C-alpha cells in the first residue's frame, strides 16, 4: 500500500526560492492525489491480471504510468530539496560532474536546458547510467519516471510541470530554474549517487 | 508573417469565470511567445528546405508543431470565448449536438471528460469530421493542433494547460471546466460549424 | 496462463490469397512467440505488483502491450479469415456498413486505405464505437490492440506487418490487401458485430 | 530534389550474408519509393510554407520524417556494407569501442541487442555523441533518423525492418544480425567516426 511521504521540512522552508503556497499544494494536493489514484489503479490491475484480462491490463497502463510515475517522481523530488540546499556537492559526485560535464557550472546550464526544454509538462533529470558507468542528463514527459522508462537511476530531478512554479514565477520558467539551484539538497543527491557505486 | 491576434475583448471581460490576470498573461505572454518562436522556426525551415537538409527539417518538427500548433490553438481559443458567452447554441449546431451526443448536457459532460482526462498539458476539442459528416470530440496533447494531427476541423477548444487556470482554480481543473461553460461563445462555434457545411 | 489457439483451418486453406508458408510461419512462429513472451511478462508483472515495485511495473509495460497485444490481435485475426470466406456481409452488419461508410466498396476503400497507410508495422481495423453506437475504422501501430488502446471493439483486423505478406507479395502491400478480401470470414465479423449491440 | 544513390556494389555482392533478392528489392523498390515520396512531400511543404499554412505543414510532418528519414537511413546503410567488409575496425575507432563498450565483442552484443530489441520496424545504431564526445548506441523506430531525432551522428546502422531480412531469414532476426557482421564496411564506419572529431 503506497502512501504519501511526509515532506522532510515545512511548507515554507524553501522560501523565497519556492514559496510555501506552491509547496503546500504540491505535497497536499498533487502528490496526495496520485498516491491514492496509484492505489486504485493497482487494485484494478491485480483483478485484470488475475482474470488474464490483457485488454484491461493495456487500457490501465497510462493511469499506472502516470500515477505510479508521479508518486516516484515526487517522493524523490522532495528529498532532492532542502532548506540547507544550494552550493555544490564535493568528492566523487562533484568529480563525476566535472568529468562528465566539464564543470559544475556547465552541468547546471545543461540540466537547466533540458528542464526548460520540456515542451509541455515534464521533468529534467540528472541520472546515473549503470551500464556506461557515468552520469547522464535526461528529460521525461508528463509523469513518466526516469528509471522505469530510460533505465537511468534518478539522482536529481527538477519538476517542471507548471504546478511546480506558475503561481510564483508565472510563465517565466527560467527564473524558477535559476532559483531552485539554491535549495538543491546535494547531500541526498550524493547519497543516491553513491548507492550506484557500491 | 504570423502575428499575435488582438483579443476580441478586454482582459477582464471574462471575470469571474476566467480572471483578468490569467487572460492577460495568456494573450500577452504565452500566445505572444509562440507566435515569435513560430516565425523563427519557419525561417529556419525555409533555409533547411532550400538546402535539401532533411535532417534539419526533421530536427525542426517539434518546434514547428509546438509553436505552430500553439498559435493555431490560441487564435481559435480566443474566438471561442465571449463576455456574452454561455448558454447553448441553437439550430443546426444544437441539433447536431443532441444528434451525435444525445443532448447538449451529455455533450458538456463528455467534452468536460476529455478535457479533464488530459494527463499533462493539452486541449479538449469539439471538432467536425468531414469524412463521417458528424461531430466528434478529441483530446490533443501539448500544442498538437486538432486539424493538423487528426484531420478534424476545430469548432470548440478548451485549453487545459495549467496556465489556462492554475492561478485561479489551482489544481482543481473541474472547477475551471465548470466555469468556462459560462463564457463559451456559441455564435463563433456555430459559425465554424456552418463553415463545415457549405 | 495464455495459450496459442489452433487455427480454424489448414495452413494452406487460404490459398492462393495467403500462401501456406506465410500462414504456418505466422501461426507457429510469430503468434507462438508473443504467447510465450506474454506469459513470461505477466509473471514478472505479477511479482512486481506483489512487491509494490512501481518502477518494474512501468518497465514491463512495453513488453506487456506488445506481446499481450500481439496475442489479442492474431487470435482475432485467424477467426476473421476463412477458406469459404469472401463476398460481402448481409443484414445489420451490412446495413451499418452502407450507413456508416456509404457502401461496401466505400468501406473497403477506407479499410484498405487505413491498412496501406500504416507506416512501419501495424494493423488496420473495423471496430464498433459503443459510445457513438456506430462503425469506426482505425489503424494501430505495431501490436497495440484496438480495444485496449482505442476503446473500440474489434470486428475485422488486417495485419499489415511485413511478415503478414512479404514472402508472397514482397513490397506490394496493395496486392496483399486486395487478395485478403477473398478470404474474409464475414460470418465471424458479423458475430462480433451483433455481440456489440447485445 | 533528392535522388536514389547507386549501390557501391553488385546486388549479389553481400552474398551469402544478405542475398541478391533482398538487396535488389531493398534498393530499387523500398529506398526508391521513399526517395520519390520525399520529393513529393518536400514540394508540398514548400507550398504550405510559402502560404503560411501551418496546419498543412503539421500534417505533412509524419510523411516528411518517414520518407526523409527513410532516405537518410538507407543511404548511410549501403555505405556501411561491403563485400570485402567484416572483421574488426582498428585505430581510434577501435580504441573508442574498447573504451566506450569495453571490447569489440561487448560492443557487438550491445548493438545486436539494441537491434534485436526493436519491437516492430526500426534501426539499431552506433552513433557519436559530439556533446559528450563519445560513442553511443541507440535504436530508432520506423524510419526516424538518428541525428534528426537524437542529435547523435550515425556511424553504423542496421536495418531491422522485416524487409531487410525476412525473405532469407524469416522470423529469425538474430540469424540476420550475426550474418551482417561479415559485410560491415569498417572503412566507411571509420571515415564517419574520424569526421566527428574533425
Ligand atoms: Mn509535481
Ligand atoms: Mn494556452
Ligand atoms: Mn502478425
Ligand atoms: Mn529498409
Amino acid at each position: 500500500k503506497h502512501s504519501l511521504p511526509d515532506l522532510p521540512y515545512d511548507y515554507g522552508a524553501l522560501e523565497p526560492h519556492i514559496n510555501a503556497q506552491i509547496m503546500q499544494l504540491h505535497h497536499s494536493k498533487h502528490h496526495a492525489a496520485v498516491v491514492n489514484n496509484l492505489n486504485v489503479t493497482e487494485e484494478k490491475y491485480q483483478e485484470a491480471l488475475a482474470k488474464g484480462d490483457v485488454t484491461a491490463q493495456i487500457a490501465l497502463q497510462p493511469a499506472l504510468k502516470f500515477n505510479g510515475g508521479g508518486h516516484i517522481n515526487h517522493s524523490i523530488f522532495w528529498t532532492n530539496l532542502s532548506p540547507n540546499g544550494g552550493g555544490e556537492p564535493k568528492g566523487e559526485l562533484l568529480e563525476a560532474i566535472k568529468r562528465d560535464f566539464g564543470s559544475f557550472d556547465k552541468f547546471k546550464e545543461k540540466l537547466t536546458a533540458a528542464s526548460v526544454g520540456v515542451q509541455g509538462s515534464g521533468w529534467g533529470w540528472l541520472g546515473f547510467n549503470k551500464e556506461r558507468g557515468h552520469l547522464q542528463i535526461a528529460a521525461c514527459p508528463n509523469q513518466d519516471p526516469l528509471q522505469g522508462t530510460t533505465g537511468l537511476i534518478p539522482l536529481l530531478g527538477i519538476d517542471v510541470w507548471e504546478h511546480a512554479y506558475y503561481l510564483q514565477y508565472k510563465n517565466v520558467r527560467p527564473d524558477y530554474l535559476k532559483a531552485i539551484w539554491n535549495v538543491i539538497n546535494w547531500e541526498n543527491v550524493t547519497e543516491r549517487y553513491m548507492a550506484c557505486k557500491k
